[PDB]
């Protein structure tokens, strides 16, 4: 019988971990701002842990503007371990984001609250819009695994690392006013990178298997991608990605810190019935001559061709009245079809007119406005397709919009809730290696705790960093050494502006390195292993 | 010293995952509809992973309807893996979904969402009351214990998995005016079984050990259970589930997507205040005679015997009085009495009277309506036992009420938080195993990791899949092969309607099973080992 | 190749493990309430997972009264575990509750829900405040660590357990109304300790380590601490703790049950909203006269020296004017400069005149108030150093106040959100081992999971029970023998009162025991190991 109550502990390797720190050097002279760290330390020979620390200048001036939730992730678009210009480990910034969301702590480091996140206005030159703060993102790699065991060695070698940012916008919602231009050419890249390095006694460093996100995107509205110099995959992930370009950045309505898809929903629905019901004495006037207000009759029901909308206002002075904007936004493909038509979604609508502010709080309003409605740019509502002017919303209403360019969104909608993938099929050289007609590799990643939201081909089920991992291995003689992943849109309806908005495909293939310290630190694609 | 910075990795088996994904055959001619799903691949030699797919047909008609949350295990009654007649493992629903509880991902994909569980209002036999949806529940396993060591072993065997389930009606919160017996026998019962498969080279199978859990439900109002045959138990799990029959199952109010204490609470708080000030001209009618209106005085209190309310209504019309119903629902078993008035319950009402709607907005009230308050049946007001007529209500309120089935309730109200168990007593053959006065077991079970709000005694504290499972073991020579748990009622206030809500015992006891796959793939129940 | 399918089980050594119960002994006789347990079991030979269950009285009475979050581990001072008037382990209640506070459901068991955490009212001596109540703290030990492996070996020897308590305040938060001191005098402190023993056959209990944390509090307002005898130390922690004595108890507002930094701002901000604007036919009375009460003009807008606030309260009497108070809360250490006004913090306030409860109801208040001016105490803004008079609310808002006492608050806000340390630098002998000028050792403190919202050096990064632990080591030939912590204040506005709150600086340093069961159980520290 073996004991499982005493055991004969053993005597670790000598060792004394510290945190280092050290400061960045900030590269612009290219298209993209890069951050350079050395590793400067002599004295340790093992190290894990990153982390990256930026200083958020304070922001002043007029307009209203909210931080992206988790801004130190959302600013970077690439990190690269490098030693003496190989590199070692490197991810995209999306991949980074997706491995850790999972630990709720360490994503509120990367600014998560109510200060940062919420819309906040200035309305003097001087009117501190956010206050100077601190985030840090988590650097997660492979060398974090198993603790000490899968930390990086280091053997008198240079290990550079190299990170790579979005633009400043990325991480900014904002609206026309607040200058973000000016305050993306005056922002001061001002991080550092933080690690936890190894002094140890007498360490002999043993080849290690490290994974590298391998990340593929296709063109807009491509629906096949093709992955070469397959050799050792142990995942494989397949996603839609939105194009929010000029003009389709452009959104009514952004919730802020409150992030759940009731959150967005509700933002959306305030900012239309602002504009949907009306109190005034005469006809609504300013809004474009294509919108159709009607007043609202005694019984309260307005009739929208085949649908009813049952708006009751409390405390209408005597010489007002209710009016009802019927077509508020609207888009179709073809002239005399059935429209989209987003005032059509609210069956009541119940308030209290307010004297004071000259407004309508609002107390209950019934609706079937999705997330997907919400996540509609404007560009989308105001584009060439649509054969009716789109948006009918009074210019006060328009100068609310907002602007946001989020880097790691996912599917067409902002909670990545509708997919849009209908089926996907994966071969492997010639042969099929996988099909489904549904999103069951979605459920299977989200079982196996892979990147929420996405669909996922899990080849490695072997535990790290004691046994080398099992991947989908490639075989020449057969062809069999490329990727190709084809995918089927999910059907939707015609007139829906959803479907319309651009998206790009994303494959990433997860390929296995060996980690050889035998002179320097060298990384090798593994290859017919 | 042993290092903990480098180890010599092994090579795993080689093998190959694969997602493969089964079509279900639908069987209604029994009292239980089943669905079976065989296993049909011949290459692969192991397989864990289970995932069950549910189709939710779109939902059409007038009415009001909701789904209760966690769709997809509410469905489940029972499943079966089975290898040629012969059982390999099996769980009922309720274990199941217990044993997936704290995994919140695999939770939210069995559908938990607004647009699945909060009530939604058809209003024409054409108006779509739920859109179609899939649903997927996790069939957590042994085989997923220590992911590929843990794997159920195939060897040339036909495996197939049977999924017993509940009635549909099970699933759903609805109100009188739907049809859920006409959407019960259209149901489509379109489901998909997905595993994990694995092609392993050079597989030779070894004896394993996985636990089944045995599950005993005593008559209703019974104290004692008594389980027999019990040689080698990991855990013993004990806890009481109401009795939700016809009549039974009618409910004042449901709190829909919201499920937190609070929400059920705040629901059924709302659906009282909604009957319990009244603003009319005259004495209200259309309540009981039983009921008992009086006018709220200008001070604004009302004295019930010795209770006093305190109702301020604003924006009350001139020509209008306002009204609190005193005893809208009452219980007592017994004349002269004490009486459990849940009018008496409210201490402050406060809100304002809208022209517009014709309703009160209540804006504050404060009261000790509790959960256990929340969750009497309508059937419990208007028992036999109640010498009260109960239910005071006016008949719009009472045709607000709604029908609630869920299969995996435990204790006597919703949240499970009031514990009926006050003594608990465990006898191994003649002599006690463990006995109890307040909840010890229930505290170790949370702080293990255990089911949730239950009873648990914990006996195996040794590590799976590498170490034959420790059990509480018989001892035929003195009789110690039988359980009998003994419980006591925790004492409850004779007025209360919450103590004569209908009760079921449960006992559920884990037992070790050895599976063998030297002839076939058999499970046998360990006995005196 | 190993295989990664099929193990050779191995059959654990034979043991039973049972839930034992025993009841306290009450000793009330020395300034701190202690209660003793004696572990009277004699056939067990381990134990481990240690619950304190304690039973809270029915509280009646007159006032206002809520129960702190956590009640069972804020009511622990400290915790003993001895043998033979011999220590085996010991801690502190804040770094038990520091321990546990990542297991949701663990501290769910302690007492925090809505009966036991919002604010209620008597208004009777008759009247239930509080009804009795059963919370649970499950005291974390090392024996937990690794299940039975790490559990504590009995061998016919005596263990006791102690518990040192807080007094009953600590766990309270209640108004001047409310009668503390009559319930402390009268509070039965009934409790039950509860663990798992377990019968094991033919047991050899062999050496192990087990880590100790040693706490240092050093005096108010000091900065430098010096933490003699380290000889081998895993883990060093540092934060700062408030000082609520007497009149420094006294806050504005609590949000019970609702505990994030919102709620906290949010119920700040309605305590402040009642008694800033006031619906009044004549000059508002009984105000300080430093109090400065002004009538908001027809436009809405309310200059206070250079800062404005825009107050528009709907339906007020025709005979009634609204004032806004202009100084609710002021602060400055020197006459003439920079003022800080809570009532400057308001940029807009919204609203609507209740005739019937003759109040505002607030719709929306658009303001600047943070935590930290959530945190201030009475006593910080009444203080000596304060120029000006400080408090100028009204008599009922001075008596709404409420007592606070939690023992386990860090930093100087509620929160812990506020850094007040700047740098830090740790000397280990007479050479600096660590030196920091930001929260780096916080942020790896969240992504190793150590104590949350704390500076934490971690040396240990070796696996429990199975190795011997890493720890910082002494070397005594070159003095290396003593730990001296060295921290700066974060810089803060002058004015700003929250500077003044005084703090105490805590040291947490974890060392290193060696476990020895050869003649009873002998807990030794590792020394210059």
């Amino acid at each position: 019988r073996a004991s499982v109550f005493a055991t004969d502990h053993r005597a670790p390797t000598v060792y004394m971990p510290q945190y280092i720190t050290t400061q960045g050097v900030v590269d612009t002279t290219s298209d993209a701002v890069t951050v350079t760290f050395e590793i400067r330390d002599k004295y340790i020979s093992a190290m894990n842990n990153f982390v990256l620390s930026v200083d958020l200048p304070e922001i002043k001036g007029v307009g209203k503007m909210c931080y992206v939730p988790y801004i130190a992730y959302k600013l970077i678009r690439h990190v690269a371990v490098n030693s003496a210009a190989d590199t070692i480990w490197e991810t995209s910034g999306e991949e980074l984001f997706d491995s850790c969301l999972d630990n709720e702590r360490v994503m509120e480091l990367s600014g998560f609250s109510r200060e940062l996140n919420d819309l906040s206005t200035g309305s003097s030159p001087n009117d501190v819009i956010k206050e100077a703060a601190c985030v840090h993102a988590y650097i997660k790699t492979p060398f974090d695994a198993d603790k000490t065991f899968s930390t990086l060695k280091l053997s008198d070698s240079k290990v550079t690392v190299t990170v790579t940012l979005n633009p400043v916008a990325c991480v900014m919602v904002y609206d026309e006013t607040f200058d973000a231009a000016k305050l993306a050419k005056e922002f001061p890249y001002s991080m550092e990178l933080s690690f936890i390095g190894y002094m140890v006694k007498n360490l002999c460093p043993r080849p290690a298997f490290i994974e590298m996100p391998r990340r593929r995107v296709e063109q807009i509205n491509h629906t096949t991608a093709v992955i070469t110099d397959v050799h050792a995959c142990t995942s494989l992930s397949v996603y839609m990605k939105p194009v929010l370009s000029d003009a389709n950045n452009r959104f009514i309505s952004y919730p802020g810190f409150q992030q759940s898809e009731g959150d967005f929903v509700m933002a959306f629905v305030e900012r239309l019935l602002e504009d949907m019901v009306i109190v005034s004495n005469c006809y609504p006037e300013g809004f474009p001559e294509t919108a159709e207000i009607v007043e609202v009759p005694p019984s309260g029901v307005v009739s929208i061709q085949d649908t009813d909308v049952f708006v009751r206002i409390d405390d209408v002075p005597v010489g007002m009245r209710v009016f009802l904007h019927t077509n508020i936004l609207v888009f179709a493909t073809r002239k005399n079809s059935v429209v989209y038509n987003m005032s059509k979604k609210f069956s009541a609508i119940t308030g209290a007119y307010s004297r004071a502010t000259s407004r309508i709080r609002f107390t209950t309003a019934i609706h079937s406005v999705n997330i997907g409605d919400a996540s509609v740019p404007v560009g989308v509502w105001t584009c060439q397709r649509n054969v009716y002017n789109g948006d009918n919303r009074s210019p006060e209403a328009r100068a609310k919009d907002l602007f946001v360019a989020d880097p790691f969104l996912k599917g067409v909608d902002f909670k990545n809730k509708i997919d849009v993938i209908a089926r996907m099929d994966v071969r492997f050289g010639n042969e099929v290696l996988y099909s489904e007609n549904s999103a069951v590799s979605r459920v299977f990643g989200e079982i196996l705790g892979k990147t929420p939201g996405v669909r996922t081909l899990q080849f490695n089920f072997t535990p790290s960093t004691f046994f080398s991992p099992t991947a989908l291995n490639s075989n020449v003689s057969r062809g069999k050494d490329k990727l190709a992943v084809r995918v089927t849109t999910a059907h939707m309806e015609a007139h829906n502006p959803l479907m319309y908005v651009p998206r790009q495909m994303v494959v990433v293939c997860n390929e296995v390195y060996r980690l050889s310290y035998d002179a320097g630190i060298v990384a090798e694609k593994v290859t017919a292993q």
